[PDB]
């Protein structure tokens, strides 16, 4: 489609020629392989001589550990008036630093007696509440309030229980907090007025009962329509008394009133609970569940309350506003009100709801790493306290500044174990802290760092490196959503506009028909961009300024044309006219947005369909050109494996390594650079017409327009109209408003699309790094390798430079300086987070050392925790299965993954959904992830459920597999078995061979399968909490499609099942349900036995499909100080059968064995702990 341009006209004026002239002005791309070394050596001599004097700065320092520690200590020394805290003071003032932290450690409910045993029995008030809440969801509210009050009175006058009141108020129906006396007066007035109306014989003590009977009759009539009975609710009709009006009109309750404080009052002790136990994570889970449930309340078109029980006592959480936004919460108790009041956010509190044994196991497995040390065995009780405190603090107060504070520790711990580092590093690990909890977090982190990385500890460096590198990945535990949306759109525009005001080129309104001023400005700025000088001048190099010099561009193009950079094997509606500024129907337009990240943020450009069509041509061209060469890893797949092998070898040999990053990659490149580079290359010497079309496309990209967001302009206009009757981004809008017209679009020469022109940037990086390495090898006597991903890079040195680093340090530092300068001379800026060393190597967030391996445990656990959505409950299981399968292959133990699976099953059980044996298997081991797949795990679960019935089936399957692998019967089977009855076929199938048929007592095992006629309805999120709320709301409305055409409930089906005294349920330990259904009642009732499916049929089918996919070992019979750092690499077990596979697929609506090969990808190689490969099962042939 690239050549399609030839169908258009050609209206190119004398503007398209000046750009080519400027890009061809003073560049010499015909030099020879002998005249470049002289220039390189002259530059090196001048630079070295000028640097030895003192007229150029060094930008690099040698690593000294004492200076690094003493600079990390007093990093915030203006507010923290201390130098060395004691751990006892920290543990003391940790449990008293907030209301939420005071509540998690107080001595609440000091006496738990029979009033704590009564909280398991269900009174009548809650039954009536549930019934009326159900009825309401299909004058009025007064009757419901009166019924609730009557139920409460009848519950109190029997066994003296008071659970549903708060002083004088009482939660009645919609979490409301209606008063008491007001209802009495309302009922009095209502009954009086009704009697005065009906008068012109009865009493006020019978009209109420009449209305009660009418209302309950209408309700029970409307509720029996859908199919739900009344026995499910277990309500007692005796709550209504013949004397009910004068029973209500005399009640008397007294207590303590609640309140909310919108601005030493704590009524409990402060430091009861310890830290070694697990008493606070459960309280946190309960409080978080209440805070998330507080988003269900309806708009009502006041006071709302939620309830939770910790240790048999009952607490209430009250609020005064509905919706999903920040509000003020208060915690109350029926003994004394107003325990505390805070200002939390309803979201951001998901990751700790049912996960209290996973976090304890995470801490316990992280601490066992540094346990063999001898310099740490005395103070091994403080590390536990500090780790647990950091975790709990991160979970209780989710902030955006703590995330960056914890993320910045990775670069410190990386620079601590290196040889050289950038001098401007400490100024980067400094973020603005505001509140009083972030300073406490910093002090805890500092105490732990100074405790672990001491000076008299020199035993095991790799374990401590792993430990410290794992405390910095605890920021993934918070969130990646945004606190406020109107501020990030301001920060994004600030980032967009800041670097374009220093260069001095900004166009306000292009008008889509450019004037002469814009063309002259473009020409002038294109000439200014190519006028950078350095190292042969008066001043010298001006670091961190956009531009390229003609000398190095000439050298690069000449060296590419010679053939010095190649390897050994590398040398073998439709518009009609177009100008140099765009098509006839307008220039290219883009819009701005941002993207969510852990840490900062990242811009995003969005275009319409025509520009998306036009950009793909350049993208494909440059991707093909980059594939022709070798060295890039952005889209290739063998290059990444080669890079990993080279990194492993380099680290094993103890050579030098250089891990780099480049800053401001996006907003510093430009399409003019790519144009000027492309115009000076000779490829093979029709194609020149392709080069012309490419130049035209890049010229179109050079004149694009970006649209300013609307909220920012509105905010600026309001701020101006307010302050009139302050930054560089403010004076722009101010001086534009002061003279009328307002800004809407922006155009300039100094920005490429972030995430748009990736592949051309990768190509440019490839060739530039090749040239730089060539020059460096030319000067000295050593060589270098390189691998790029368009903003990341690793460099592996050789033996010569490794020895030169220790024999002549000054020449090594001078070579590093020359590399930095020569790289800056080509529009590439090395970041202050790059390192040179011999202990570790890093590339694409992958770390490699010698003697151990570095798994990122906390990252995977955090990624697995909050990963749920509002989908069908049979697709979330596959997502969790895939995540856990990917995480086991890196070094996470399986006993920590079984707990995550149990957590997911508990999340599903809370929403009142039945659990079938086709969801998860929380009893696996190593061999179920290395050798088998999902189908093998489900087979193992079914074999665990019902043994003594899977042996004969396995023998029949073995004989059938032996008979089918030769071709004796391939059609006698797949035509009158897979399309017949399920139960009356297996008998004759096993009779056909010489095996005992399955017994009549094994064919009753069945399982319940909703969506047996049509898939259940889900659509009728912007956050995970809203996803969980919507999931809990959807399962419970209809979510069922009946046989002909209708909608049902999940409770009606279970009621109908209970209406038959011939079926049995059976539940396992984890909570898996399977039924026993006989074969005589199976007939006669055809309306509700339409949902059950037999088990042995699905078992046979799935087992045969797995035996066809994997080997023939799955049909056999099953049979059944170690330090935490001992790893071993493992590899998995690796037409005419595809028709049989597709046949066996559609006959079982349980799994999708063929989808796993189209959507998902396998794992290449595993690494596992050697202590878990001992305990395992083995299946032979
Ligand atoms: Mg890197
Ligand atoms: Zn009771």
């Amino acid at each position: 489609g690239v050549e399609s341009l030839n169908v258009l006209l050609d209206n190119r004026s004398s503007h398209y020629e000046e750009i080519i002239a400027s890009c061809h002005q003073g560049i010499n791309n015909k030099l020879t392989a002998h005249e470049v070394k002289l220039q390189i050596e002259e530059e090196y001599q001048v630079f070295r001589n000028r640097l030895r004097k003192g007229e150029i700065t060094g930008q690099f320092l040698k690593v000294d550990k004492s200076r690094l520690l003493n600079d990390f200590n007093n990093l915030y020394v203006d507010e923290v008036t201390a130098t060395k805290d004691n751990i006892e003071h920290l543990i003391y003032q940790f449990k008293r630093a907030s209301p939420i932290l005071r509540f998690l450690y107080a001595n609440i409910g000091e006496g738990n007696g029979e009033e704590r045993h009564h909280t398991i029995k269900e009174c009548q008030m809650q039954y009536w509440r549930s019934f009326l809440n159900k009825v309401k969801s299909l004058k009025l509210l007064l009757i419901f309030d009166a019924l609730i009050l009557l139920a409460s009175i009848h519950d109190q006058t029997r066994h003296k229980c008071s659970k549903g009141w708060l002083g004088s108020c009482f939660i009645s129906v919609n979490d409301r907090l209606v008063s008491l006396e007001s209802t009495k007066r309302d009922l009095e007035k209502w009954v009086g007025r009704r009697q005065q109306s009906e008068r012109s014989p009865p009493d006020k003590n019978q009209i109420l009962i009449s209305m009660f009977q009418k209302t309950i009759l209408k309700a029970t009539a409307a509720l029996k329509d859908v199919g739900i009975s009344v026995e499910h609710y277990k309500i007692n009709m005796e709550v209504i008394c013949p004397d009910s009006y004068d029973l209500i009109l005399n009640f008397d309750v007294s207590g303590v009133v609640p309140t909310i404080s919108y601005q030493e009052k704590f009524p409990f002790i402060m430091g009861g609970v310890e830290l070694l136990e697990s008493t606070d994570l459960e309280r946190l889970s309960s409080l978080s569940l209440a805070l998330v449930n507080s988003m269900k309340t309806s708009s009502t078109v006041e006071a709302y309350c939620q309830e939770f029980l910790l240790s048999g006592a009952e607490f209430q959480l009250i609020y005064q506003k509905t919706g999903e936004c920040s509000k003020c919460y208060a915690i109350n108790d029926n003994r004394v009100g107003e325990i505390c009041s805070f200002y939390a956010d309803p979201k951001r509190y998901f990751p700790a709801i049912f996960s209290a044994e996973v976090l304890q196991t995470t801490v316990s497995t992280m601490i066992s790493w540094v346990k063999d040390c001898s310099e740490l065995e005395e103070q091994l009780c403080n590390i536990n306290s500090l780790t647990k405190m950091i975790l709990v603090l991160i979970l209780a107060h989710p902030s955006k500044r703590s995330q960056k504070l914890l993320q910045n520790l990775r670069y410190f711990i990386m620079a601590y174990v290196s040889d050289y580092h950038h001098k401007d590093l400490i100024d980067k690990l400094r973020e603005e802290l505001i509140t009083d909890v972030e300073f406490l977090l910093y002090r805890l982190v500092r105490a732990l760092v100074n405790l672990i990385l001491s000076e008299d500890v020199k035993s095991m460096m790799t374990n401590r490196f792993k430990f410290i590198l794992n405390i910095s990945y605890m920021c993934h535990f918070i969130t990646k959503e945004t606190p406020d949306r109107l501020t990030d759109q301001i920060k994004c525009f600030e980032k967009f506009l800041e670097p374009k005001l220093e260069f001095g080129h900004v166009s306000i309104n292009p008008a889509d028909v450019a004037t002469e001023e814009e063309l002259d400005d473009m020409v002038y700025n294109a000439k200014k961009f190519l006028s950078k000088e350095g190292c042969t001048s008066i001043k010298g190099p001006d670091y961190k300024k956009p531009g390229v010099s003609k000398r190095f561009l000439s050298l690069l193009t000449s060296s590419f044309n010679n053939g010095s950079l190649f390897k050994e094997s590398e040398v073998k509606e439709s518009p009609q006219s177009y100008s140099s500024t765009g098509p006839d129907t307008g220039r290219l337009k883009f819009s701005l947005s941002y993207k969510e990240q852990v840490g900062g943020n990242r811009e995003l450009y969005i275009g319409d369909l025509r520009t998306k069509m036009f950009t793909r041509l350049i993208e494909d061209y440059f991707e093909a050109l980059s594939l022709q060469l070798s060295g890039s890893c952005l889209n290739n797949e063998r290059e990444f494996e080669n890079a990993i092998l080279s990194m492993k070898l380099n680290v094993s040999l103890a050579h030098v390594s250089y891990s780099m990053d480049h800053s401001k990659w996006g907003p510093m490149m430009c399409p003019f650079l790519f144009l000027a580079t492309l115009q000076n290359l000779i490829f093979l010497s029709a194609d020149i017409k392709g080069r012309d079309y490419l130049s035209t496309l890049l010229t179109w990209h050079m004149h694009k327009m970006v649209e300013i967001p609307f909220n920012v302009v509105s905010a600026m206009m309001k701020s101006f109209i307010k302050a009139q009757l302050q930054s560089i981004t403010e004076d722009f809008f101010y001086s534009n408003f002061q003279i009328g017209v307002v800004p809407s679009h922006v155009s300039s020469i100094l920005d490429m699309g972030q995430g748009i022109l990736h592949n051309t940037s990768d190509f440019y990086a490839l060739i530039s790094e090749r040239f730089i390495n060539y020059a460096i090898s030319c000067i000295c006597g050593g060589t270098i390798d390189a691998y790029t991903s368009s903003d990341d890079q690793i460099s592996l040195f050789d033996q010569v430079l490794t020895e030169l680093m220790q024999r002549d340090p000054e020449e090594f530092k001078t070579l590093i300086e020359f590399h930095y300068y020569m790289s800056d001379q080509l529009n590439k800026f090395v970041s202050p987070k790059s390192v040179i060393g011999r202990f570790v190597a890093e590339f694409k967030s992958r770390f490699y050392v010698w003697g151990d391996e570095v798994p990122l445990l906390t990252k995977f656990v955090a990624a697995a925790l909050h990963n749920i959505k509002c989908k069908e409950p049979h697709q979330l299981a596959e997502t969790i299965d895939t995540i856990i399968d990917q995480s086991v292959a890196n070094g996470v133990p399986v006993h920590l993954c079984n707990l995550i699976q149990k957590r997911t099953l508990s999340l599903l059980q809370y929403a009142r959904y039945p659990i079938d044996p086709f969801l998860l298997n929380c009893e696996t081991d190593v061999r179920d992830w290395v050798d088998g797949n999902r189908s093998y795990r489900i087979m193992r679960q079914i074999e665990r459920l019902i043994p003594d019935a899977c042996g004969r089936i396995r023998s029949m399957l073995r004989k059938l597999y032996n008979k089918l692998k030769t071709g004796q019967l391939h059609e006698e089977f797949t035509t009158n078995y897979l399309s017949s009855e399920h139960l009356s076929s297996l008998s004759n199938l096993c009779e056909l061979l010489g095996v005992e048929p399955p017994s009549e007592s094994d064919l009753e095992f069945s399982w319940l399968n909703l969506a047996a006629h049509h898939p259940l309805r889900m659509v009728l999120q912007s956050s995970i909490a809203s996803g969980f709320v919507g999931l809990c709301r959807t399962l419970g409305s209809k979510c069922v499609r009946g046989p002909n055409k209708e909608s049902l409930y999940i409770k009606s089906i279970q009621s109908l099942i209970s209406d038959i005294q011939g079926i049995e349920p059976l539940i396992d330990s984890h909570g898996v349900q399977y039924w026993r259904v006989p074969l005589n009642i199976r007939d006669g009732n055809e309306g509700v036995i339409s949902y059950f499916r037999p088990l042995l049929w699905d078992y046979m089918c799935i087992s045969l499909s797995t035996a066809i996919e994997l080997g023939a070992w799955v049909l056999g019979e099953p049979k059944k100080k170690h330090n935490p750092c001992d790893y071993f690499p493992l590899k998995p077990a690796a037409i005419k059968f595809l028709d049989l596979c597709v046949a066996l697929d559609v006959n079982c609506e349980a799994l999708s064995l063929v989808s796993h090969i189209v959507k998902w990808k396998r794992e290449e190689h595993y690494i596992v702990l050697s202590s878990e490969l001992r305990l395992s099962h083995t299946r032979t042939h």
